[PDB]
């Protein structure tokens, strides 16, 4: 529960999976994949937030599924390839932030993985149009209904084209570790570009 | 739940209903606890991070911090623009704030700086949020300097960069989560701080 030098390890992602396995191993932490992703529409420069889970990291970077074609992060993405998210882990006192540029994650594994979600989740997918203005609940399970029934005849239910995974390539990553000390340990990887050797240093908190 | 008959004119006032109920669940250990996200609006570089909400105002949201030094301040400074979201896993809830920032009263950045404890009031000038450092023992030798330096004096001042910032509200989310994965959504929204507040329903 302390971070020094020491500990750091050459590629960010190794510490990364540390802490990650050590949130999944530790019982406090009842959901370690929640996350906070923060986008910003690039012209106007107005932020939005909203809590995620993550999935997992791939080759490049971290990713995490969900609507990324109608709803508003998906309108923000579009106009700004760029994105935050956190990790907090209240008990462990441990906070990671990971901002980097943001990509859309190949559409096979985005259906692969969408194959894996429970039949009621496939089809509420298609059902609900994400972040989109409705009457009320009756409309909502309208629409439910309906795609039950329209999917009702039907093995493995389709990948709608607005859902899949996109991934977030770092150029900074941050390892904060909290001491009731108020004098916290940071650390924090960054690259000006995804072909430029990460560099660590430490942030006063 | 949540649905139309619950909503309340002023968000705010949802807001507060929602907020003490988090303070007053046991399972919700930190309610004040928020992801305050900001972004540079030149390059439109997200960064986000934990912070507490302290408290609202006449007109919005407010939360103490560094917001000079640190990177939440460059963000601002160059874009008074930001997002807050409030999630308690328990309840099942989640509260998205979206509003122009705002620095808060240079008197009650002070008067709050002045109730937090003598080491904090003593951290908040030796630590300079962000910058980069050596090592612990840089961090250290400046606590001490300063420990030192303000050791003669009963109240410690507070630091320019040091105090509050508000968040003028121009949509508020009450997000309410259903294992049925058709969570109940609700957004506030005004063009302008000075616009009737609109409710509507979104799709989860
Ligand atoms: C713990 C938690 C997990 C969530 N996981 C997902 C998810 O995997 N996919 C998704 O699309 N929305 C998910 N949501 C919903 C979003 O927080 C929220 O509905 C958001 O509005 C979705 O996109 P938007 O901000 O662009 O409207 C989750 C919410 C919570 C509280
Ligand atoms: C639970 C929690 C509460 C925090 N509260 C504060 C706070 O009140 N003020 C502050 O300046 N930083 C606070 N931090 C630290 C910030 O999240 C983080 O160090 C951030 O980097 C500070 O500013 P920056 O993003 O501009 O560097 C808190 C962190 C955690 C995990």
């Amino acid at each position: 529960f302390t971070l020094n030098e020491k500990q750091l390890t050459d590629d960010p992602i190794d510490l990364f999976t540390k802490w990650f396995n050590e949130a999944k191993e530790d019982p406090r932490e009842t959901l370690p994949e929640a996350i906070t992703f923060s986008s910003a529409e690039l012209p106007s420069g107005r932020v939005s937030s909203r809590i995620l889970l993550f999935k997992e990291l791939d080759h490049r970077g971290f990713t995490i599924y969900s609507n990324w074609g109608t709803s508003r992060k998906a309108h923000d993405i579009a106009t700004n390839p760029n994105a935050a998210i956190v990790f907090f882990w209240k008990d462990l006192q441990r906070q990671v932030r990971v901002e980097g540029i943001t990509e859309h994650v190949n559409r096979e594994t985005s259906e692969r993985y969408f194959k894996t979600r429970p039949r009621g989740s496939k089809i509420g997918a298609w059902a609900s149009r994400q972040s989109d203005v409705i009457k009320n609940r009756e409309e909502l399970d309208e629409l439910t209904q309906k795609n039950t029934e329209r999917f009702k005849d039907a093995e493995d239910i389709p990948c709608p084209d607005y859902w899949g995974g996109l991934r977030i390539v770092p150029l900074e990553i941050e390892f904060w570790q909290g001491r009731p000390s108020r004098l916290h340990d940071r650390f924090v990887y960054r690259r000006k570009t995804e072909n430029d050797p990460w560099k660590v240093v430490r942030l006063a908190p």
